[PDB]
């Protein structure tokens, strides 16, 4: 409500290499640049989903409960609701 910033899915959509990763998780934008290198799945996998919904894959992985803390550092906004699907 206060002071949060809204993107289209068609403005993620354009960061999709390296030289600016963003990707989306529950509804949710994180620019993910600066920890492609860090990883521990590496970054390809990373690559593959750039500039998409990842929250499926993100899941199915089975991430830990300190990999969800670390998405924290990375949020930049949330998903215009236009765009949220059903
Ligand atoms: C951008 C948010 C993400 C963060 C912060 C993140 C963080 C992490 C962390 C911390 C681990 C180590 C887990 C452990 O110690 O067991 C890990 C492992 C892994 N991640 Fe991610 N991850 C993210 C997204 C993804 C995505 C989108 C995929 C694609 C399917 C992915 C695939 C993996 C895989 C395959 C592993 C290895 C798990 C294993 O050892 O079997 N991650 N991730």
């Amino acid at each position: 409500d206060p002071a949060v910033t809204y993107y289209r899915l068609e403005e993620v959509a354009k960061r999709n290499t390296a030289e600016e990763t963003w990707m989306v998780i529950h509804g949710r934008v994180y620019d993910i640049t600066r920890f492609l290198s860090e990883h521990p799945g590496g970054e390809e996998i990373l690559l593959e989903q750039a500039g998409a919904d990842a929250t499926e894959s993100f899941e199915d992985i089975g991430h830990s409960p300190d990999a969800r803390e670390m998405l924290k550092q990375y949020y930049i906004g949330d998903v215009h609701p236009n765009d949220l699907k059903p």
